[PDB]
Parts: structure tokens; sequence; C-alpha cells
């Protein structure tokens, strides 16, 4: 059998609530990744399973430098001999942010599978057994590796470049609705569809090994009347990059372009994104700013902020958008 | 035939590019509306259509001020008697923020339509002549009547309330995921599927005849590391309310929610909606502010707007946004 | 608390296999309906519930005159004063096909909710604990009156003339591409988006009261090859109607053309309907046969059945095929 | 410039109605193949493009030995040094079978991309003349070898195994619900987001080089009371195959089992399908027949009428399946 290690971060997946209908008032990170995995003993038949206990906390709460220990802590546990795979337990709400840093900054072919419920674990229906026993299927089989960081859920497995929520509360949530599934999981059986045809783990260049802080990337929303006071705070506090979620294909008001502008002649990196939720954002050299190709602007924080780290170049940066 | 007004603000229908193929350095509301017109004289059998130019602008840039004017506008030609209907002809980016202000302010049964293009006049396949008579159909069906305001795009009849701008660039971007379209026009003909189950136009309490400018209202987005900073800002700048675009189902980091409760106390009415871009954030008595139910954020902005016109009341304005 | 009849038909939601994770091998359909009731004690804080065994099968082996009989029984159920509403228990496959079936037949403005479940009864997290629990909230729900037939699965309300299982093996699988919902259930309150805009139910000339069979009507594939003996095979087995499930947009080869004009000489009524999925098929008066509007062909085969409980006249056909 | 042949089959891209809005009553397959080009002189900067003529039909009347030509002469161009790659125009009723097919059996990893339109050529807002650019961008890409066969529509790259027609009449109808595009082209240029990890092309053990026809497969579809005497009769036709456009998971009613194994004591070879769309059908020992993995029943049959040119073992057979 393949050795596991479940990595648990918190979230939903290890809520706890007084009743099997209580959907609020309860901490999302209570339970203890031992508890996760003795509610789903048919696990020890799929791999042999550690539980590690990486932090428990809601995932709107998971911030950079935490997730900058979490690539780090899962480079160290996949240098070992003894580990085939990692299941990460974490919140569905920034899973997508957290698992595409990973898909960007690990350092091994072995599986990597974020796995998150949208139910918590005293729920009727919960929806958090089924996919913790999904993630270590994936995991553990040796047909999935090699195929960048991937979020498990309600019998998806989604590429982290690609997956995101789609809906604030429902179990079928996380999709992709231009690039697919990676694969699927259905009689207990992993069904590959599709491989990435973008640069990851082994084969990209980023490296945060050593690293303890990353650059200031802020995300700031297009609207009618999107207002330029919000441009000069984040230059004021500082902000290495800001991603533009814009209207349309990152469309920008002649408010927007002015603090674009402004914040480019501060030395600001501007990644004109978009708020539709897909698609792609194509070059405009009369707009201000480099353009997020198909990265949603959560997605395009992560890998501005990670680009940041090694470069200064917008040539460069406008090139890592279109191959990772 | 019926007695249609076009009414023209500008948008990439009305966009004149150099080239069949070329997707940039174009303006973005450059034809006028008999332009738009006579490039499709198939419309004089379906209407007798006039053209009005209210604007001629990028939707990018389209203000509360100016949707304010666009709206009474409206209201101005559906008292006349011998106008049946409107067609907008607007920029996608930004139509779904207007046409929900006038499905909320409109006081007439009769079909008010937006109509918009992806590709520009002069595009090889451009959407916009087939798009146009589309909506003329719609508005000259007596069958349209009562339905909300409409926009209508790639054979699909949205409701205002309902449908977004789903893809940055794609002719089949306008979608409702979960509420699907009004109806479907096929082979010359108009198919209706459903009524929305919502206020809106003639049982709308919104009247905004006589104002000349809204109440303030910024979106703030949700992400990981986001910054307490933006909520000082807007606090700074005299908001009146504030659109969260929340990670999931509207939740909130600890710094959110400590820029959250600093605006309440302000007197700044909060709503928390989803960056995910479709579902329901669901209320929740422990966390700051109201909740945008399925409004996404831009809409939850015309909303939030139009409460602000007529009550400061939570409970009054939690239940527009569970109603309208 | 509402009244409310829970009437047992099978399927996987009944279903109990040796472990849970076994997927085949089991019988649909082997569980009472007090078994499925009393795994869900909650469902007695919402209403008084009262289970009533139908039938015990797989949802592939339910036939029309087993159908008949659930609309007679329901029909009976609902003339009561002490019956609020009706939740049948049913398998996924065949769910659309019953539900539309009472959706036409069912003289009550009470609701009618199918459930059904992708998983069985012992599946690790099993959807129909909650799929129930919803269904049983849905059709106790005063707002719930005058919707027509309701599938409830995975928090969403569909009507029964749209809702179309998608997927083989998903829990998300029922949806309607173009439709959307009725409705969405989330933190355990009803959120109503659309009504249906055709017939149904108290607005339906369909009743079969008093009949105990209905007219044979089966469905033929198109695609490229597609034979013409399989019309003649039908012909002469003595079919009322034949719905053609097309290639496109009902589009036919000559082979098909010749089959259906045999066919209609011997008095068959044929439906073009679409295999797309979704849709519609306009009128093509070139082309033999009606047209099914939006029906997918199992819809289709439903309603033509109906049809022909009343009239043998195309004209009068192709408007139900319009209208309902 | 690259150097591409346009092989034209054709469809309603090569229809020509008497006015802009005529959607019936045209032969779609009137058009020459250089009268398209014409229309889209663009082309000459993407590519040195010569036209072809090999057929003039409506796709529905597409059959295997005709598709079977149709391999064989795109084999034969792409052996040539002076062919770089292949655009097929063709109607969308049957695209995604004859691209199947070739996808198959095509030996080469120079590009063949199969192009259609919904809209005529004569129509407002044709999709055909962008369309075909598209496609003619694509074929004469380097970036676009070796990822199997391809069929574009409306901005997006689909492969041929999972791309399906998902609506009888609308421009966007071309989807893989759940694998995604392999690309989409915007602003003039190709984004490629996936490579499809299945057999195709090169790597494909299908040769039919030297055939002139092919094994008779038919479809029959599920449904409640669907009736063995449809068996019976492929059976005493001769058939070697049938697909089974099953209910759910390729779920089989009693007169459906006992109709399959009639036809397995003649030799003949079942696979179970689905109609629903989309998804797994997972295997089942003790249901007959083999079973369809993902492929939906139009791609099914294609698939069992190439390895019936091999094999009659069963378990060959239902590799090709998981692995094609
Ligand atoms: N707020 C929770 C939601 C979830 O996990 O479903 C989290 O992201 O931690
Ligand atoms: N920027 C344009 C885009 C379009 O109309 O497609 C607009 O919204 O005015
Ligand atoms: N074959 C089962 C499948 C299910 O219910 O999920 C049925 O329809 O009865
Ligand atoms: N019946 C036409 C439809 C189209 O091409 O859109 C064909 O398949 O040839």
């Amino acid at each position: 059998l393949p050795n596991i290690v479940i990595l648990a971060t918190g979230g939903t997946i290890a809520g706890s609530a007084a009743t099997g209908t209580q959907t609020t008032g309860y901490k999302a990170g209570a339970l203890g990744v031992d508890t996760l995995i003795n509610a789903v003993p048919e696990v020890k038949k799929l791999a042999n399973v550690k539980g590690e206990q990486f932090s428990n906390m809601a995932s709107e709460n998971m911030t950079g430098d935490v997730v900058l220990k979490l690539s780090q802590r899962v480079n160290e546990l996949l240098a070992r001999d003894d580990v085939d795979g990692v299941v990460i337990t974490h919140g569905t709400d920034t899973v997508e942010e957290s698992a595409y840093f990973l898909h960007l900054t690990v350092k091994s072919d072995k599986p990597v599978v974020f796995v998150a419920a949208m139910r918590p674990a005293t729920a009727i229906s919960a929806d958090g057994p089924m996919n913790l026993l999904e993630a270590v299927r994936v995991a553990g089989d040796k047909q999935s590796r090699g195929r960048g960081v991937m979020v498990v859920l309600n019998d998806r497995i989604g590429s982290a470049r690609y997956i995101t929520k789609t809906n604030a509360s429902t179990l079928d949530t996380f999709k992709a609705n231009e690039e697919g599934y990676l694969g699927v999981i259905i009689g207990n059986r992993i069904y590959y569809q599709n491989r990435i045809d973008k640069l990851h783990t082994t084969r990209s260049v980023f490296d945060v090994r050593g690293l303890t802080s990353l650059p200031k990337v802020d995300i700031l929303y297009g609207y009618q009347d999107d207002p330029e006071y919000l441009y000069d705070a984040a230059i004021q506090h500082g902000v290495k990059g800001i991603v533009y979620a814009g209207m349309g294909a990152g469309s920008v008001s002649v408010r927007g372009i002015a603090g674009m502008r402004k914040a480019m002649e501060k030395g600001v990196v501007v990644i004109r994104s978009t708020r539709t939720g897909n698609g792609i954002v194509p070059p405009d050299e009369e707009l201000p700013g480099l353009v997020s190709d198909s990265l949603n602007p959560a997605h395009a924080r992560i890998l501005l902020m990670l680009a940041l780290t090694r470069t200064s170049d917008p040539k460069v940066i406008q090139e890592y958008f279109h191959t990772y």
C-alpha cells in the first residue's frame, strides 16, 4: 500500500456543529485530523495513512505566510522515501489559492491532493468522508503522478490552475467551465481525461524554500463608478502588485486608468484580470498593465506574488502568465 | 407593426475597427444608432424602429448618474402611446448593472431589452446584427410584456436579475447558471421558458424620477491576506455602502471583520456577497453586515444604491435583497 | 406542521449494499419507506410524515402502466384535506419520465416532489438523507404550491418539464442547462427563483383517471447509417407514436425519412426530438412529423403518450408540444 | 506560411438560403469550397490554402462508408510534404462521429481540424466565416501538432473524443461539460489548455487503409417500457454490435436484458452507454455487455465499429473503451 500523509489545515471538512442540519455557529477547523481519518476507516484499505495537524483554521483566514510554510512542509514530506503522496484537508473558500501556490512551488511529481467539504463533518449527508476517501485514492495511485496539484471534491479531480469555487454554497461548486476536470472518480476507479498544458511542479521555476515572506499584492474590483482612491490607498500601503478584477476582458474606466498609471509610476506591477469568472483577458498595448490570460483574480494574485519573488521584468512576468 | 425605439448608449456593438479581425485599438461606441439599424434592414419587417442616440461610450465608463438619466428617459418613452417597447444598445462589460438598475426603476410592463455584441460591427461574423434583430423581435412581441428587463444576446433572453457576463471574451458569455434563461429565440420564433419569481418594474418600490445622483457604494474583494486599509479608505471617502465580494459564501477574514465593523460604526451599510460567481450567501447573524441572497457583487451594488435612496433600516434593506 | 405523505417507489435511495463503497450488486429498491424516514428523524421537525410503500423497484423497470397507477394514487391523496403535499422516492434513471407524467396529470396545486439519490443508503456520504429532508421541506412549504411537479436533489429544485439526468453517475446530475432550477435549498431555507411558463397540473387537459393502459410509443435514435428497419419493426409491433431522438435539430437521413413516411402512412404520429440533450427543434414543413419544441426524447414520449389519449389530430398534438 | 488544404464535405457552413433570416428550405451543402474561402480572404494571411471538394451533403446523410473514404483521403494528404494540415468543413449534426472516426484512424501528427457552422453562409451574423478562419489558424500552428483531431467552432477547440453537439440549435452547442476544451482562440491567438489523456492518431492501433466497408452497429435507446422487439430486429438484420443509449449509468430494464442476452448468444457485441449526455458508465459484471466508459452513444458506435475490424474479443474491446 502507498504511504500517504494527510496534512490538515482546517475548513468545514473539520467542522462540528451541534445538530445535523446546523450550518452556522460552529468553528470550521475544530476537529483533529485523526477524527477525520477515523470517520472513514475504509481509507486504511487504500493507503497507510498518517495524520499530521498543520493548522486548524477557516480558510478565509489562510494567509500567504502560512501557505508558504505549507509549501515548505509539503516539499519536506515529499523529499522522503517513505512518503508517496500528500492529501491536504482545507477550507473550500480559499483552497484554490493555496492549491495553486503549491502547484507552482512543489518540486516533486508525487501527488499533492487538496480536499475539502461544503458540509461539516456532523451534517446529514456530509460530503467530507467520501471526498477524503477519493482524495486518498488519487494521492496513492501511481497514475496520478506528474499531473500537478489537484483539488478533489464531489467525485471530480480538478487542476489547481483551472479549478475554482463557482458557487457560494453547493456541493458541486468546484468546476473549471472552459477547461474541465483532469479526471473523475466513479465506482472506486479513477478516470483520467486531461493533462494540463501548462508548467507546474517539477517543471516550474518557482522556488520558495528558504523564503520567509512574500511580496504584498492586493485585488481591486472593476465596476461602474469604481474609484481612483482605492489605487491611491494600495500604493500608500506599499503594494508591489495589484490584480484588477476587471469589467469584461480587463476593461478599465477612466478612473481605473488613472489609478493604474499612478501605481505603475511607483513601480507597482498591475495585472488586468476579470470579474466575470472565466476566459481570456487578451493583450492590449493601449491599456495599462499586464494581462492575466485565463487566470482569475485569486489565482492571478498568487502567480504575481511568486513572480515578484524572482523578477521585476514585465516581459518575463507576462510570459509567466501565459505559461503557468 | 410594433413601434420600437432603439436607444443607443455605445459598446462594441457600435465599434468599428480598421480590419475584420482587429479586436483592439478601436473605440467601443463610435457608430451611430442609424448605422446599426441600416446594417440590418430586416428589422423594418419586424417593427417600425426609431433610433435615438443617448450616449456613445464604452460601458466600462458608464456611471450611476448616467444610468439614472437612462432610466428616466426610458420611463418617458414607455409613457408614450406611440412606443410599444425599447431596445437599448450597450457595451457588454457593464450591461448587467445598467439593466438591473432599469429592472428596478422602470414603471411599465412594456418590454425593455438591452442588447450588446462581443465583436465589433466590422468584424468577421459580427454578432451585433443578429443580436439587435432578436432584441427587436423580443421588444415587439406582446408575449414579452411583464417579464422585467431583459438582456438579449446569442439567441438567449436573460433576466436582468440573473444574467451576468460569465466569460471575458466569448459570444456565449451571458448566462445564468442556476436560474437559466427567460426564453430563447430560434428560427425566428420566441420560446418563453420561465418567469422570474422576484419583484420588478411595476411592482418595484424604487422610483428615481427626479433624482440627480445616487448614494456612493464601493465593492471590495475578499481573498487571502485581504487588507483592512481598503475599508478605512472607503470610509474616509464617504461611502454609504460597501458590497463585499466575499470568499465563498460571504466568508470574512479577521481583517475584513475589523474593517466591516468599523464601517458599520460609521453608518455604512455592508452587504456580503460572493466572488464565486453564483449561489446563495446565507444569513449569519454572527458575521457583520447583511447578505446578498443570490445577487452577485455588481448587482448587489445596484440594489444597495437604490435601497439607500429609500431607507437606512437594515431589516428593510435585507428584505429587499431577498425579494428583488 | 404540514402533513406530508412519502410515497415510495424504489430506487438507489432505497438501496442497501454490503459495504460503504459498493456501487454494484445490490438491489435498488430494497429498503422500506419507514427505514428511509427513520434514518432522518430530523424530518419529524419539518412535517408530520406518513410513509406508504407504492412499489420497490429500480426505476429502469418503471412502466407506463405503473406510472399511471402512481398518478391515480397521488391524485387520490391530494384530494384529501389531511394531505398537504406528497414526496415520491424513486430511482434517478427514469425519474424525469415519471415526474413529467405526474406534472401533466395531477389535478391539484398541492406540491408533488420527486426525490432520489445517486448513492445507496449504505454509502459513505450518501445523498439520500439530505435529499429526502430537502424534499419534505419543499413539499411542506405553502410557497411551493402551484409550481408544477418538482424533482429535488443536491439542494436544487427542478421543474419536471425541464429537469433531466445529465450525467450517468454524479451527485449533481440533475440540471436544466437552458432553463435553470425553479429554486434552491440552502441553509435550511428555500429560495424560489423562477416559475415555469408552461401548462401543468391544474391547468392541464390531460386526465387519466380511470385509464388502465396507455398508447404505445417507442423512441428511435438518429445517427450516421441509422437503419430503416427499426421503423418497420416499430410499425409491425403496433406503435401509435414514434419519438425520433434526432441528429441535431431533429435532422433526418434519407433512411429515416423513408421510415417516418412509412409510419405516417400507417397512422403513426412521429415527433422529431433531439439526441443532443438540449434546445429547440424548430418547425420545418419540408420534413416529416411534428417537432418536440424543447422536450427531450424521454419527455417527448410521455407527452405524446398522453396526447394520444385525447386526440390523433397533428395540429392539436403540435400545439401541446408548444404549450406543455 | 503553412500549407493548408480545406477539404469540404457539406453542411450548413456551405448552405445558402434566399434571405438572411431563413433557417429552413435551403440545402445544407450547396456552396462550393472556393466560395467559402473567397468569403474570408483574410485566410490568405494565415495560410496558403487550397480547396478540395470531397462531397456536398447534409451531415445527417454522412455514412460510415463515406467517412472511411474521408479518412483515407486525409491520410493521403497528410502523407505529402507540401501539406501541413487539413481543415474539414462539415455539417454540425454528425461532425462528432466523423471527427472521432478520423481521430482513431489518421496516422499523422499534423493537425486535422473539423469546422462547421450553425447558421448558413447567407445568414445575418453567420458564424461560418470566423469559424473557418479559426480552424485555419489552428491547423497551421506548429503548436497544434500531436493533439488529436479537433473540432473548432465559436472560438473553442474541442477534442474529437470529448466534444459533442449539446444543443439542437445554438451557436455555442459544441461543449464537453466534464472535459472542457483543448484550447480557445481569442484575439487572434490560440491558448492551449489541455492535452487529452487518451490514445489517438499516431498512437492508435486502428488502421482502415484498404477497407471499403465497416461492421454494422446500431444504437438502441433506453427508456420506460423499452421494447425487446428492437433487439430482435437488429439481430435479425445482422448487426455485429449494438450500442445501448441507456437509462442512467447504462441501466437496463428486464426487457433490455432479455434483448441483450439474445444478441450476445448470436455473437453480437453489446456496449452499454448512456442517454444522459455525459459521464461514466462503470463496469458491472451482473449486467450484460461491455461498458462505454465516458463515450456517448454516437462515439461509442464509432469505436465499436473500428474495434470490430480487428477483434471480437470482449477483453480487448473493453480495454479500447477505457483507452481511446
Ligand atoms: N469557511 C469554510 C467553508 C468550507 O470549508 O466549506 C472554510 O473555507 O474554511
Ligand atoms: N468594452 C466594450 C466591450 C463590449 O461591448 O463587448 C464595452 O462594454 O463597451
Ligand atoms: N438504477 C437506479 C439508479 C438510482 O436510483 O440512482 C434507479 O434508477 O432505480
Ligand atoms: N443539418 C446541417 C446542420 C448544420 O450543419 O448546422 C448538417 O449537419 O449538415
